[PDB]
């Protein structure tokens, strides 16, 4: 049920423009996966029934990078802010969610719509929406589902950002990458997590949560065996998720 | 704007015979200042925009108990609960509000009017709503006013609960009373600040914010000098506030 707001046209501009150099930096400096993880926890925090949180620009500010969730995003803030400068007709909201959508393209996954026009909002949300890593899937339908208002389909779809990236002890405490290749967006982390523990990769409690619940294992099961079908729906997870409370929700 | 719930007979039956054991138990016990603060911490937590927090029930909940603004009332909840046990028909939500309504009465104030038909929600509201103590006049019209819904004239006439009771240095950190009577509910609570500092009484920096503000002061000078006026306003503004969020708000 989205309408998207006018922007001017040398707003679109400045998109393109940032869309291209996001691409270039965020390659160099190989952190597509921080930069997902940055866009991602900017989102998450959308609650439908207040309309507060969301994707609007509130993770830089220190409250809310101070969130124990947000540990080590400090270090995605102060990468993108060079950059950013050069675009200060753009909100913070958009370029923060430009470059987890530019992450997931750079690493080979879907490209996923981008629309612009989301505003900074001055209060960050309250601590302690994001979901726990050591809980299981009715935490998952609780945060992901009556706080965001997303679907089942679109958690499990989502957890396979996990494809890229690791966890790191000093910041949540859980440590190494789900995948093999954590720089290469594929079905890999279904694949994984289907095969058992394999020696030296991670796998979360609410990533083995996928695995014993009735709608989401199906899910998995899709998607470890085909990867394009994991693709359609990732791209239209991750649209939402970027949308939240923007352009009606 | 109010339009408040019908309720059964023995509901209002109820209301009626808690309202007279209230103010036994009070009397006998002394505490109610630590009850009008009970009733206070629990509506204060509202906020309009979101419609989250109030008058519901919550400030039970150990997690809400725990806000340190909330430190001591956990004694509060302790010392009413067996009393609530007599009447298991009626919310806790009701319960708090009416022994705020009571503390102010058996001290000698105001009969501040009481609609029942609070229901109990299950979720507390995050920490950090009530007032600090250590700022000043913008501080309050952020809280009682943006997020409460309340007037400057509310904000100078519930200071005036402060004629009652006194801070304990290992609750807040303040400590003593306001006034010389802090048993009585009276005017004294603004004498007192127009006097200066008297020795062994208690002003908090919120409390003196009201003497410099060009609107609340007009206010303190008003109650201290018509007693009458001050217990009209504090009767209006306190049926307000523990009526936030309810029956329309
Ligand atoms: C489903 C529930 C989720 C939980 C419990 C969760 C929890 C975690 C944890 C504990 C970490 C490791 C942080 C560290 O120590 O560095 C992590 C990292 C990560 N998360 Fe998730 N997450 C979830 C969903 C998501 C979603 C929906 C996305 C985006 C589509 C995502 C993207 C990532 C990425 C890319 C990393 C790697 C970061 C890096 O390499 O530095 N996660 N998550
Ligand atoms: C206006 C901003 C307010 C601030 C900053 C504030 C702050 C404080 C503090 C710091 C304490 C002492 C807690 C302790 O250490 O025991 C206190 C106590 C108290 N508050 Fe206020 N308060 C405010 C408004 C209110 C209102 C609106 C009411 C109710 C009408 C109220 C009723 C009381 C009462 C009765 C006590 C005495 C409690 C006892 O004797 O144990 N206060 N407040
Ligand atoms: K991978
Ligand atoms: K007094």
């Amino acid at each position: 049920g989205k309408s998207y707001p006018t922007v001017s046209a040398d707003y679109q501009k400045a998109v393109e423009k940032a869309k291209k150099k996001l691409r270039g930096f965020i390659a160099e400096k190989r952190c597509a996966p921080l930069m997902l993880r940055l866009a991602w926890h900017s989102a998450g925090t959308f609650d439908k029934g207040t309309k507060t949180g969301g994707p609007f620009g509130t993770i830089k500010h220190p409250a809310e990078l101070a969130h124990s969730a947000n540990n080590g995003l400090d270090i995605a803030v102060r990468l993108l802010e060079p950059l950013k400068a050069e675009f200060p007709i753009l909100s913070y909201a958009d370029f923060y969610q430009l470059a987890g959508v530019v992450a997931v393209e750079v690493t080979g996954g879907p490209e996923v719509p981008f629309h612009p026009g989301r505003e900074d909002k001055p209060e960050p949300p309250p601590e302690g929406r994001l979901p726990d890593a050591t809980k299981g899937s009715d935490h998952l339908r609780d945060v992901f589902g009556k706080a965001m208002g997303l679907t089942d389909q679109d958690i499990v779809a989502l957890s396979g950002g996990h494809t890229i990236g690791a966890a790191h002890k000093e910041r949540s405490g859980f440590e190494g990458p789900w995948t093999s290749n954590p720089l290469i967006f594929d079905n890999s982390y279904f694949t994984e997590l289907l095969s058992g523990e394999k020696e030296g990769l991670l796998q979360l409690p609410s990533d083995k949560a996928l695995l014993s619940d009735p709608v989401f294992r199906p899910l998995v099961d899709k998607y470890a065996a085909d990867e394009d079908a994991f693709f359609a729906d990732y791209a239209e997870a991750h649209q939402k998720l970027s949308e939240l409370g923007f352009a009606d929700a």
